[PDB]
């Protein structure tokens, strides 16, 4: 259906079906056991952020690869259950829609993960060419297939050239896997999220070290953003002033899975509403902190 | 009386193909993934169908998109699903199946979902005429024993040349099920069961457990790569070597395949030696393939 010009926030990245089984002890190879409970959840960074953005009350759309099938079906249903617009999906002829198996050992809370396979093509720069962008006021890109996504980022730059400052599509990027490839993305977007895990691999030991040490890699004018779990989150702009917000511990911690996806979407959301980096950064921490005391996303409102 | 009927579970098998089994805490990416209509009695129907034997599945199913997939599968295969006992309470079971591509080991985490078992009542209303053979997967023992007695009774009304042959699997090591030995013309006891009860080989098992079977019954017990053995009224232990493929790559449903093929062979007149032998033959072939397609 009809979508008003410049109203949606689009996230581009992975969606995946996580099957999650809770067990007494970890199963010895070649045995048949029962779990205590089993959940089917929709996963993925770009995917979760959409779930959150919807709850926060923004129109939003997901772009990611799916292949027709029963996994795609459950995945699409959940998306829609969360108010997420699914019309930009790049359906594939080749490969499996991603699906991971996770086994949580109940007595010691360990997680053993069999990761979705690699068969499905990522969204391509030509997949992306075909998208009428007028729809969006903000595009956010989970870093995955970098050479391609660079072309999409350049495409968005083009578009903006011609639009007055109030009809420009804001852009953000997330680099959350320690993979040399992705590091180029640092040079794109108005907002750049770098993850504690990436920063530790590059050798930094605190969000301030990360921001101060990586700011040079970002494009001029850009805000670089780093969250450190319970240590809060920082951010650094062109003004060179290091911004910070402490965490907001919940009553008790229950589910931190997807917390960073929540921090991301919330920061994005707050900025798109015209708030300040300092304000977006705080909000980001508040929503993500609430999430951690909750199971899933339902509570977070 | 032309169909064969299997009575047990149907289950979504959510399969991950892994090149080695992961350890606790580890995070290893899988090679491929597929969805697959599982459940012991469900698998046997698949296997029977492929062998060209008209057959029927009977079990519980909760309506939903899961069931919608399981069903299309049965049909693409010619499995009479009309005896199915639909629920409206609980959801379709499903399990995670890690199949290790370097030894065909299959590790299963099953999500059992309450979903009522098919009951002697559900069974009380089945037209026993259309079935030459009935196979029951050990599950709800007490409720099934009624189902079993229903057949015997029906047998004692028909000519020896019109009876319904009955087979019975006892796969999981649960006390409730050991009463199921006393029924059926053929009884399958798994290696897993055999060990748990103190036995080191299938030959030993067969000797130990023959006490517990009906008079005139054949006790069957496979032992993986070791082959499979049988035991009849005659007192003579029968054996058959395995037919290992050169690359064992997926054993999920091997045993369900062994049982189907043994039943099939027996229902076609062939001897126990011959059906035992055929059972290993087809199961072995299966372990060389992903899934079931192409075991013929
Ligand atoms: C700064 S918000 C954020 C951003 C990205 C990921 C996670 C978070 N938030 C939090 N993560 C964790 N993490 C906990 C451990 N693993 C990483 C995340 N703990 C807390 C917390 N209390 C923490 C107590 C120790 C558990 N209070 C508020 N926010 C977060
Ligand atoms: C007697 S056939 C049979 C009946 C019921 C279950 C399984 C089977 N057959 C086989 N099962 C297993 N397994 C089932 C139990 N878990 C381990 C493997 N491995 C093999 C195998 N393995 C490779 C050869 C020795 C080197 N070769 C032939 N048949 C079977």
């Amino acid at each position: 259906g009809l979508v008003p010009r410049g109203s949606q926030i689009l996230c581009v990245g992975l969606v995946v079906l996580d099957v999650i089984s809770l067990v007494d002890k970890y199963p010895k190879e070649d045995s048949e056991i029962r779990c205590l409970s089993q959940r089917w959840q929709r996963g993925g960074n770009a995917s979760n952020s959409c779930t959150v953005l919807s709850l926060l009350g923004a129109p939003c759309a997901f772009m990611g690869s799916m292949a027709p099938g029963h996994v795609a079906d459950f995945l699409v249903a959940d998306f829609r259950r969360r108010g997420v617009d699914v019309s930009q999906v790049a359906w594939q002829s080749k490969g499996d829609t991603p699906s991971s198996c996770c086994i949580i050992n109940n007595s010691n809370g360990n997680r053993t993960i069999v990761l979705h396979d690699t068969s499905l093509p990522d969204v391509s720069a030509t997949d992306f060419e075909k998208v009428d962008l007028t729809q969006f006021k903000w595009i956010h890109i989970e870093g995955r297939n970098a050479s391609e996504q660079v072309k999409m980022l350049q495409r968005i730059d083009a578009h903006n050239t011609r639009q007055p400052p109030e009809q420009k599509i804001r852009v953000s990027v997330e680099v959350e896997k320690p993979r040399e490839e992705l590091f180029q993305l640092f040079g794109y977007g108005d907002v750049v999220f770098v993850s504690k895990d990436v920063a530790k691999h590059l050798g930094f030991q605190s969000a301030e070290e990360a921001l101060r040490g990586l700011y040079g890699r970002v494009r001029k004018g850009a805000v670089l953003v780093c969250a450190w779990a319970e240590e809060g989150a920082d951010a650094l702009g062109p003004d060179g002033k290091l911004l910070h917000s402490d965490a907001f511990p919940p009553p008790r911690v229950v589910d931190t899975l997807g917390a960073g996806d929540t921090f991301n979407a919330s920061v994005i959301f707050s900025l798109s509403q015209g708030r300040s980096v300092q304000e977006a950064l705080r909000f980001g921490c508040q929503v993500a902190g609430k999430k951690c005391g909750l199971q899933g996303f339902d509570g977070i409102v």
